[PDB]
């Protein structure tokens, strides 16, 4: 039961299942994987695609001749597999010129270095049929006070998307950015920490129509916040562009568990919502396989990942399918929750003695909202535990 | 040495020094106090002016008659004292008909009175003489996954705000709207949970130049976030029309300490912020005097906070104007962070060598950032240990 | 299906279900429930029994003739219907008397008034049947550092428990004590904040035996800490003498959600962890109905918490009977982890050449864990997917 | 100003300074460190010793010549210099083999290892004339719930430090033993996560007198718990044998920071509590550097670290020393929180009518605690405030 195919669209980055175990406080327990190795593997099971930094799929400092053969192998591996690249990013972030930043690094050259090196791999995700382009700025940021000024700071990432957006309606491309929000680690402090701090700083673009998000369920969860309610408010935004899935236990380092483990509530009612609104981006996994496991165990948490989504999605639409869900939906007001609250316009309002002058209000407060009855029967169905 | 005068433009809710001691586990350890015993109480501690829920000035259920003897009273003790009233706001929050919520309730008739009492109060906030009119959205949000739509509950939230604003432009009244966030606490998760998320939400408003946001030092690290960051992305955006200012230590309930108290480096940090910037509004305080406190500590809490930001305001302001700082600024490359990074234009970037071709990544990476230096040249101003 | 009986103990506070709402930002949103009705529709429901504070039992300030009129008509609900009282406890916590602590209150009068409103309580537990004795220490604390030396906090709270062991020593009673832990709320920093500093300070006493611990689920998940894990901890030193079961979403406010609601894959855990070790005390739930709910939606919160305990024990025994399942954990080695490391002794692993001269480190870092693969078999039981 | 010497007792590991800065997303940014060179180094700045974990001073794999040579270089700089080696502890977590755990690893082959490379730096240690031997388990715990069984992990933790304390009683050795707890990371949650948990365990051993904790600032801050107020449970039960200094900006990653930074007003307290006490253990700091800096911030944030020591150092004294100070505890009845409840003992209390029928409840309520005058005294002596 619960098999992938790849009409779900679920893709993988080189980097998840290619992580080789390095940790704050130790060694690679695995070998470096070939992507071409990974392309096939994560085909057989039922993936749609996958994606990459520019440096997981091209060493660093390749010569042009490796490559253009690196670049081959890969492009024969997705030929025999039917695979696709739907989105790609580039590392800003590994190679020790990034400790302070890329695009609002305190150094002019290296913010200049960052732009070439991305514009190059804009390029190279357009030859391999990429939509979305991700830019997530792990090393914009702070440990104190003094090292970075927020608006000058601000200043410089809006000159890069600027230049960005410039470069990429220059070439007649139909790529679009997506910017991957985190509130920490590396950086004490990141710039851009939510969804909400990304949406607000696109506003204030040249070009606002093409940039959108990429929220990553653990990165929000890092902050406390409540993931499926910033998955809506950018839904309503227009700007849920691509999505990142995995599992977070709470308030603390970066772990990026499989989809399903962590906040295992948290993932239902996002299914819920991303069925619910017709989302038709990639299900994009950005995930760890712990360093506990061997290559088997890596392929079978890779395939958790896509059995978990398929389940969630089964319960939440029996949940909002079932006639007794419905009613208790109703009993709640969800219905008039969907309703203009004055759809009469303002005049009429104040002009309605109903709304004040005669509003019953301890009949209306005692009304109770009958919230725990239709969260049972979400947990019932959850569960597969329907009397 | 640090006594603070009107000039230094502090207030101070109604509900502040008001506040009884009833806790979620404790009954009052205060008698409540008249608002003209607290406007006269102020005003000899050098505040500047007070602001105002609603309920807090005329008890809720008031006659007319009693209205007009509380308002008259209330503007008596503020001529007696020359206090002014800069902001006010409406109670959406203690009255159990508010329990799911005012302008996003699920009952479509809760959200029209809600608006009809916001709106009863914006006219006396005008009479009163107040430039903002804070939303503290407190009842707005979930314990639940289906109990609230958050899309519908975005429309709903639009749609009052748009009201608020057809309202005010029909009166000619030049008064501003300040979204105040919260993360969670009264409810499980609060809706425009952080300030990125306000100021996100803002930009989809019918004329969003009438609204800005009300940051609150607690509420941000209520989120483990950085409340000076967060601060600085609001100047940034134009939209700091407002600030509530107190102390929290880390990641549990709202515990609005006096200001300095709870994380003291991000206090020094966020004045530095308001004085660079040239902040002109109120230096408002959101606390509540521990229960522990006699009416004697209630005055001594509220001196407090006044002193802390002026000793804060002092040590910023050396720290910025010392030489041997403005030398480890330089040697830190905060000067060039301040400079384009490609005013030159896109094509000169891609045509230039020095960015990629020939840029000596290793020697950039060797260069340290001497952030830890100029950290401690901060520390050493903050604590007066200068040598 | 899931139906709960008197034989599974589950208990409530009197104090749960009674919750009149009142928040730290609202005011009551139901009336006051009678002891007598709260007894009458637990066990409706399936309950075993009830608990109380001696203050929601008896109205603070009773005369002699009304305390014996309130016990009796308690006693005649309980003879209606069947319900035992298996566990009291003491209010030091509501009245304004006790904002600095009831034990460890600066004011040596109100530690000696705290000490005898506890023993007056004790002998009304002991009359009633309870087998254990809780102390939630709730207001022992302080909000600033200079305000409570915590070393002379402990001696006062070590003195107070051994007078009551003393106390109960002298009366021949068979009661024993539990200390709830809880990290913060209503103080901003609780004393004995966890399971393990709880465990630590009872091995202080001077008869340690009769005292264990109380853990609450949210109380542990609001210093981020697995409650699994500190359940087990107890267990090991043989203290774990009752327990308290209810819902919490991550680091915030001490929310008191049904048990299964929060953290549900945690919730899994522990009772696999109860049943596994063969825990024979009450399961007692601690949560508050949210404000949102009328009189019904009190009574189905209540239902809930039992349904959700029942399917959680169905599918822990299920998973840990599956043949697959202990294949998977023999993979794992979870059966290596059970055997003596050294039964052979010091220095039999001293001259044993294999545990260090020839010891293949390589060959043992190579071998996978099989964690993931374990961990999805608990997923698949959990949800009800198992193929 | 405020110039450390060895006489005040800081030491630092050879990892802190020798942090080449590869965290969980970035390579190195500094070449390695020889340990001469930071013996020397550390001395020039006023530092009293080092630590070292066995694979700091000898790399993994050496040969038994190539052994002695490190130790006879190391011998001579410790000679050259004056500094001493007060403190060593073993690496259980970098080496692939320890992926599941050293003492609590699953394979029984890797416990054994584990134990025989502790035994033989043990020998190493007391050569060096180290007083404690620290153990930070860092591997021990899991990322998923059937993983690891915590009674049977429980069962080989106390199997293995009954052995390490049967190993050195055997020999003679004066060493002893401290646990330095952390909640989590690099495990998802790690076991014995707090001090309270570390000083319970211990309860259990053979041979409790031979343990004792090295609590680390940040790590019970990843809790959201009090330092302070856990150091006093240590000192309280006369466990605080040896500590770790740093700073951490609350619920995140452990950071590291050096001391003083994260939380100033926890790290005031702190020293105020140490200073009291009189606690008489090396001032250790386990600090990184941030990978930002050169060598040369290396060398200026070790500085920093003990230079914040000795200005909170002098606040402290300067605020218990301060007869305002002095009459404000007076107030606030910290004089009476040291004096027994009831030294005339339990009868006596028991017949105590003024401890409960005639104890007027109202007048004790009414009297402030006199706090928050209190904390801003505090605050006054910290910044150098004083008026
Ligand atoms: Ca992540
Ligand atoms: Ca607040
Ligand atoms: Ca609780
Ligand atoms: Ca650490
Ligand atoms: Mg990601
Ligand atoms: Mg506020
Ligand atoms: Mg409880
Ligand atoms: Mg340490």
């Amino acid at each position: 039961n619960y098999q992938p195919t790849p009409e779900d669209r679920f893709t993988f980055g080189l980097w998840t299942v290619g992580w080789q175990g390095r940790d704050p406080f130790g060694d690679a327990t695995r070998r470096a994987l070939d992507p071409v190795e990974s392309v096939r593997r994560l085909a057989e099971l039922g993936a749609h695609g996958v994606t990459f930094h520019d440096d997981d799929l091209i060493p660093f400092g390749s010569s042009d001749s490796e490559r253009e053969e690196h670049v081959k192998r890969f492009r024969q591996a997705l030929d025999d597999t039917g695979m696709k690249v739907p989105m790609a990013t580039t590392n800003l972030f590994t190679h020790p010129v990034f400790k302070d930043g890329g695009f609002t690094a305190n150094d002019r050259d290296v913010r200049r270095y960052a732009l070439r090196k991305t514009i190059r791999n804009i390029d190279l995700a357009v030859e391999l049929g990429a939509e979305t382009y991700v830019a997530w700025g792990g090393r914009e940021g702070a440990e104190s006070g003094g090292a970075k000024d927020v608006r000058d700071a601000l200043d410089r990432m809006k000159e890069a998307f600027d230049l960005l957006g410039e470069y990429v309606t220059s070439q007649g491309y139909d790529i679009r950015f997506a910017i991957e929000p985190k509130p920490n680690e590396p950086r004490g402090d990141i710039l851009l920490p939510t969804v909400g701090h990304a949406l607000a700083f696109i506003e204030r673009l040249e070009r606002p129509e093409l940039y959108g998000v990429n929220p990553e369920v653990g990165h929000e969860q890092m902050a406390g916040l409540n993931f499926p309610h910033g998955i809506a408010q950018a839904l309503w935004a227009g700007k849920l562009f691509h999505i990142d899935l995995n599992g977070q236990n709470g308030i603390k380092y970066d772990q990026d568990l499989r989809f399903g483990a962590g906040d295992l509530r948290a993932a239902f009612w996002l299914v819920d919502l991303l069925e619910s609104a017709g989302y038709s981006g990639p299900r994009h996994f950005d995930f760890k396989p712990p360093r506990t496991e061997d290559f088997d165990g890596v392929w079978a948490s890779a395939a958790g990942c896509m059995r978990n989504y398929l389940i969630l999605k089964e319960r939440a639409a029996a949940f909002r399918a079932d006639p007794e869900v419905q009613e208790a939906l109703r009993a709640s007001r969800l219905d008039e929750l969907a309703r203009p609250t004055a759809a009469d316009g303002l005049q009429a309002l104040l002009d309605d003695r109903s709304a004040f002058e005669e509003f019953d209000v301890d009949a209306a407060a005692a009304r109770g909202m009958a919230f725990e009855r239709l969260d049972q029967l979400a947990m019932d169905h959850l569960l597969g535990a329907r009397g």
